[PDB]
DNA sequence: ATTATGACGCT
DNA sequence: AGCGTCAT
């Protein structure tokens, strides 16, 4: 009764850019705006691999991971923008910099956790509290929420904007606005703030985004995807039972892989809500103490993972695959590509040191061998004492050379190289 | 020949 | 420390 926590203590948003790399290229090249459009890396092999797709192109069935040549079969008028290529490899600098633009705007409103190049979590609890204190007894107008969906509404007694507004009206009509500690009210004020953040992002960058507002990161992330693009979705604690009743387990963050599959197989269920029928000890018994307790709370809409105060990446890496016949088979080849990777890594480390007052102290070198399906076949580290590309590539070769069975020749051929700078200290 | 690259858990 | 999992 009065002692069961309900996970309504926080307001958390997840903001995620709509077709991010495509919008970066469309801002730069107005000819691509409002068109079926995709971003591709490389070109020789089947026209290049697609990594981002405009919503106009998605309507034709173009998806991420598709070869551009195949995408053209689905969408003959597809426009393409190519990732910059430097030193023989794709270079993602333009998108990292555009990402920094967005994260810096978001960080004016609240502490953010950078969750990926185009998304960040926002802990709005304090901001909601402040805004409720200035704005006491003021009813919240639908005009303050022009792009907000309320998940689960309308219910009860033909066009999508009509539905959105009817749901929003039901929600606001039902609100108890003179209760400063009401969770539903807090979420609503959170959504007002997220509307403002999103307007600021679009004003100052040209980029559109979607957002989820809920009481934790998992629900905010799930909410965000419910009405992409260019919209935001509020998922309340009370909406959770119906929402989870038909929600495939795999749609919840961290359950999209083997663990989620095990939950489905061992328990013989399909939807997140079915998890409520198990005791905490049962879930721990199958999936471990940590996972069991997490699942027990998550299926009830309760999650406690904090929004970490971290706007900057914790590692700086460069990787390249060498698929099929292009696998690296000579010592010279391995060293040349280590140098290329190391030169890009140096350029990025030096900019990072000047911008963020920190220095990496460890270099992690990882490789994949022809035939091994695993992402990394071998990982080894060494000290990172100087931002010097020749030294870093030489040290990486020193740390991997004894993986070579026998040569001038390298065997088995290398299908991936990866250099990653880690363990930053302030400087 | 799904590429580049992040975060974090396990032992 | 090195490997595995999950993610965009
Ligand atoms: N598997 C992958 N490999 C490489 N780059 C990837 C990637 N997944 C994403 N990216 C890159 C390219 C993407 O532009 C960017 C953000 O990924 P999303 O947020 O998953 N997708 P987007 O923002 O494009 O569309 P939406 O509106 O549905 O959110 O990261
Ligand atoms: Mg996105
Ligand atoms: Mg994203």
């Amino acid at each position: 009764g009065p002692h069961m926590a309900t996970g309504q203590d926080r307001v958390v948003a997840l903001v995620d850019m709509d077709c991010f790399f495509v919008q970066v290229e469309q801002r730069q090249n107005p000819h691509l705006r409002n068109k079926p459009c995709a971003v591709v890396q490389y070109k020789s092999w089947k026209g290049g691999g697609i990594i981002a797709v405009s919503y106009e192109a998605r309507a034709f069935g173009v998806t991420r991971s598709m070869w551009a040549d195949d995408a053209k079969k689905l969408c003959p008028d597809l426009l393409l923008a190519q990732v910059r290529e430097s030193r023989g490899k794709a270079n993602l600098t333009k998108y990292r910099e555009a990402s920094v633009e967005v994260m810096e705007i978001m960080s004016r409103f609240a502490v953010i956790e950078r969750a990926a190049i185009d998304e960040a979590y926002v802990d709005l609890t304090s901001a909601v509290q402040e805004r409720l204190q200035k704005l006491q007894g003021q009813p919240i107008s639908a005009d303050l929420l022009p792009s907000t969906y309320i998940e689960g509404l309308p219910q009860g007694p033909v066009q999508k904007e009509g539905m959105r507004k009817q749901g929003l009206f039901q929600w606001l009509d039902s609100l108890q606005i003179d209760n400063l500690t009401s969770p539903d009210l807090q979420l609503t004020v959170g959504a007002v703030i997220v509307e403002e953040m999103r307007a600021a992002i679009e004003r100052e960058t040209g980029f559109q985004c979607s957002a989820g507002i809920s009481h934790n990161k998992v629900l905010a992330k799930l909410a965000c995807g419910l009405n992409k693009p260019n919209r935001q979705t509020l998922v309340s604690h009370g909406s959770v039972p119906q929402l989870f009743s038909q929600m495939p387990i795999r749609k919840i963050r961290s359950l999209g892989g083997k663990l989620g599959a095990s939950v489905i197989e061992i328990l013989g269920i399909e939807y997140m809500g079915e998890l409520t029928q198990f005791t905490e000890s049962q879930l721990q018994s199958h999936f471990g103490e940590k996972n069991g307790s997490w699942l027990y709370a998550m299926c009830r809409g309760i999650e406690h993972d904090p929004v970490k105060p971290r706007q900057l990446p914790k590692t700086i890496g460069c990787s390249k695959n060498f698929p099929g016949k292009t696998a690296l088979a000579t010592r010279e080849q391995v060293q040349w590509w280590l140098l290329q990777l190391a030169q890009e890594l140096e350029e990025r480390l030096t900019k990072d040191r000047n911008d963020n007052d920190r220095v990496a102290t460890q270099l992690v070198v990882s490789i994949r061998v022809q035939g091994d399906k695993r992402l990394s076949s071998l990982r080894r580290c060494c000290a990172l004492t100087r931002y010097d590309a020749h030294k870093m590539s030489h040290d990486a070769f020193t740390v991997i050379k004894n993986c070579n069975t026998s040569g001038t020749e390298w065997s088995p051929p290398l299908t991936m190289l990866f250099l990653c700078a880690t363990k930053f200290s302030a400087s």
